[PDB]
């Protein structure tokens, strides 16, 4: 049911409806000769849409906007990038040119600039301390602490019990850390525990890449991260 990496040619975007007014978007990208899927989120806010994360590149993100127009037909007015890597900010310029107000924490904006990635225009205040949460229209933004990156945010949709973990949460099929160049391995399990403690009611958990599941993805990610720590 959920679109898999094998079903999506690079350059195309699929949408998957999770609940009333909540979708994920799924794209694929080549990196080091392999193809990876990648998720973001779309949340309806009245007659507008809030977008969480780009579709990993300008071409994918243009296709994302086109696919949103075709399947939902409402304007994306704000977007949030959940950390500074290109699967989250790559395509911010496309969003901006389309009239989307792009947002990220000051930490994310800072790190994107240092890295040479695209920089969301607006700053999300109130998220710089581990455990901080702020409302952003139909979602809550939560900074759990450093994990996959020092700046990574998670997003909760209370009306639908959807927890979007981004790249701090691994899908079950991933049993090895992969690349963790910007991660804080020492803190990642503690940051995951903050997520568990703040959103214990979550029913639908969306990793940054791959298949959704339940809150068991949190323990699974901790298992993988600890195993990698002990390599
Ligand atoms: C900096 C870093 O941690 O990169 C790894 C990562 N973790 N989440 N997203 C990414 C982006 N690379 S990836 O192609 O999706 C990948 C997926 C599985 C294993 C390795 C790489
Ligand atoms: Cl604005
Ligand atoms: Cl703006
Ligand atoms: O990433
Ligand atoms: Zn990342
Ligand atoms: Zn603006
Ligand atoms: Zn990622």
């Amino acid at each position: 049911e959920y679109p898999t990496v094998s079903e999506i040619p690079v350059g195309e975007v699929r949408l998957y409806q999770i609940a009333d007014g909540v979708w994920s978007h799924i794209a694929t990208q080549s990196f080091d000769g392999a193809v990876y899927p990648s998720n973001g989120l779309i949340v309806r806010d009245g007659d507008e849409l809030l977008l969480i994360d780009t579709a990993w590149g300008a071409k994918n993100t243009a296709a994302l906007l086109a696919e949103i127009e075709k399947q939902i037909g409402l304007p994306v007015t704000r977007a949030v990038s959940t950390h500074f890597h290109d699967d989250r900010v790559g395509g911010v310029d496309v969003l901006r040119a389309a009239g989307v107000a792009t947002y990220a924490s000051p930490s994310t904006r800072r790190l994107a600039e240092v890295e040479g990635n695209e920089i969301p225009t607006h700053s999300l205040e109130g998220l710089s301390s581990s455990g901080d949460a702020v409302r952003f229209g139909p979602v809550e933004l939560f900074y759990p602490g450093a994990a996959h990156s020092t700046d990574n945010l998670v997003v909760y949709v209370p009306s639908a019990s959807v927890l979007y973990g981004g790249c701090a949460i691994y899908e079950l099929s991933r049993t090895s850390a992969g690349n963790v160049a910007d991660a804080d391995l020492a803190e990642w399990p503690t940051s995951i525990e903050r997520i568990q403690q703040h959103y214990p009611e979550a029913q639908f958990v969306i990793p940054g890449h791959g298949l959704p599941g339940g809150l068991d993805l949190l323990k699974h990610t901790t298992n993988v991260v600890k195993a990698h720590t002990n390599r």
